[PDB]
């Protein structure tokens, strides 16, 4: 016996949305991570801190409106561990900023392929939510890490002193 | 000849969103009827009325943006009889809830047929307006009635005498 | 057994009223059909729209204030299907008119045979609601579309350009 | 090497997106030309210059943000020449109104040609971008168009005297 | 070479804090898990729902803080995989209180080892942090959970009817 | 017959407004070219970019005057294509710089050369609209880039790494 809400919700979009749940929640990890770097005692850019905080927290709201949109469907939820990021030390502001837009294009590839097969299974109600909520956010954050990257790097970092440091002020200030 | 402003607008999806008016004005109906219901003196649950009665005015909004985008398209509304709802008694709260469940899935399952003859007659301007005003729309609705047949169940309706009292007064009011 | 509540309440009187309520919801109807008829691309006369729209609103509380009346009267609301009106098109601004001043006058005169039956019945209560709610509001219906009517006959409706056009501005505007 | 922010963009989009930059930035032109024609002391319809001025910004707007897409997924930018009005003496109010709506027909045209490669590219996001911010956009323009010929027609112009006079400080004002 | 901070920190505290970091974060994903049961169709108790929620928000809170200690006293922050929750399915408002308070209990053993270890390192800082932040949160968490699985068991949870509904509206409302 | 408004306004004045209309409209397109160039994902100077657009919204404004002058005067506009800008990609903040302050002193050239023929012709009204509104701006524009390109050269634009970064967040944010 399906939940007496579920329509046209296929079993395979279902479990498609539980894994982009665990993806979202990866990257909440993953962003917490860099935050926490920058705050350190050696490396000590506060904004760079903030703007991954900031970025962290974004995350979670993906993840949970995913959550949502299962209950509403009427699909459930099957949390999985959330797997620790690949790095403690993220070496340098460029190199937490180009980590980052791997990682948001790797999602976005993600959200790609959920897409496809929301259409594939004739679900327009799950194709709108992730044209609606996810798919301009991510191009719209690659964007801005694709930005962050260029600058740093005609700025000269990771190797010039200033560089993190002033753009850690204006960019990020 | 055709309206000067009509494009790409198929005789079908034409025919089709008159149908789709029709059955707006139908659920209008069917809750105006269920308002009207909980008023009875021997009946009297004043919040499940006020609930009902803002469902039958926001399915005659629908019907009207249905009506506009008919308009706005170049199509010509044709309206046809709105049939009485299948009741005059709805018997309890929990009956007249699962009854709306029911016809809000039904109107779903419509509005979905109308999305795959969009689909099919390459008309993304339909498309898009099905996603953005109907298909949320419905997925809340039905969720939210979901919701409410469920505490309704667990508390005892309709044979236990304080479950649709306290309902009325706690989720409805 | 009755209604606990039911008192010098004819059953004759709660059928009329039923009959009552579908001319209401019908007019209802009849106006929202004219609304959207204004607002298509080859008539495009905006003020008639939303005078037509606002009748049809006004019609929906004369039915509702009729189902009220029922309820709490202790007689039991018996719905019937709402027949679509007699045209699609309807012309002109002035036909509309036209349209709506006879159908005005058809629900006036039913009013009165619900009067006339109320007062052979001895129901005063009943003669007094529709002396207060219904007879003044169709007296004064009647008279304003009398004008309107008178009006856009002196101008030249329908076959001068500028007759509805200027009436639509001035008038409805 | 591509843009580091590139992803799921064909250079077909690319392309067709180059196309629909320089089709918005013309039809701009077209409506400047026709504000200042209203303007010309042998025509002098304010409302008509403001109008057709105000149409003329708002396909600034339309080629600004067509920019900013390509711009955002890492496309490149081609503009080229923006040719000229088909005139420099727009006739009339009526004909001004007329050409306005071809054009918007014709550039809706182009922005269905563009969903259907975008859909046939598998591209979603910009499948959602078309239907967000250009497909009803363009509804509503050639539905109010339509809307402004039919009164115009119905009120005699252009040769009628009073009509475009009339027209200019009614509907336009 | 330790960090230019450190002082009066042992590895052996370094490691804990980490460990409590992983419970914190873990923590955090067993009530985000709960909040998310509550809002199922077949559940739908959303002051349940948005209870847990506020937990889940306050755990983040917690493991955070435990983050900017480490850094404060030169640690270095090494992420763990966060398990996911024992359960997807939570069976009822009381069962999921019973496992909160039984985590609750846990966290404070463990909180209550790191002070035993602080305490063994000479580490008075460490310790005063412990009881500032976490000792006194711990007791108020248990003291209130332990009031609501009271409260929920005396009422008739989780099979009398009303009880889960009413606990919902009332206190946790 | 000419216009009834035109008086002392030679058919060369005419003229040599309608090429000055050309050049504005052509100036515009040139700096919303650049305006562009800097928000690319490779490039990502925002001040820089915020600049060329405002440049560009105020060539616009430069051309509907003379556009108007030629109405008020009783001149027919004449459009002509307005050709794409030299360049698609403004290879640095410098050079993009020393383009405009080319394309300005050029402009700067063609209104004295303008307002050498409305003294030939003996149009003082001419004469003072250039001198009111044209030749003034021009001054400021050329002095205002010529500061710009001096503090980016000897700042070490291009190849610096700070220098146009610098730039961008100071004297152009
Ligand atoms: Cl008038
Ligand atoms: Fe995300
Ligand atoms: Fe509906
Ligand atoms: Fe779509
Ligand atoms: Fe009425
Ligand atoms: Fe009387
Ligand atoms: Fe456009
Ligand atoms: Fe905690
Ligand atoms: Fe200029
Ligand atoms: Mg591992
Ligand atoms: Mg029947
Ligand atoms: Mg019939
Ligand atoms: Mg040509
Ligand atoms: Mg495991
Ligand atoms: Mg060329």
């Amino acid at each position: 016996g399906p939940s007496r809400v579920r329509q046209n919700f296929h079993p395979d979009s279902e479990a498609a949305i539980n894994r982009q749940i665990n993806l979202e929640l990866y990257a909440s990890y993953v962003y917490l991570s860099m935050a926490y770097y920058f705050s350190r005692d050696d490396v000590a850019l506060n904004n760079f801190s903030r703007y991954f905080l900031h970025q962290s927290r974004e995350e979670t709201e993906h993840a949970e409106k995913l959550m949502r949109l299962q209950n509403q469907r009427g699909g459930r939820i099957r949390l999985q561990d959330i797997k620790k990021p690949e790095q403690d030390d993220w070496e340098s502001g460029l190199h937490a900023m180009e980590c980052a837009l791997l990682l948001e294009k790797n999602v976005n590839q993600s959200l790609l392929e959920l897409h496809a097969l929301a259409s594939d299974k004739g679900d327009p109600h799950l194709c709108d939510f992730l044209e609606t909520y996810y798919l301009n956010e991510q191009v719209k954050s690659i964007k801005e890490l694709g930005d962050h990257v260029h600058n740093l790097v005609k700025m000269g970092a990771p190797d010039a002193g200033l560089a993190e440091y002033l753009f850690d002020t204006h960019t990020l200030g």
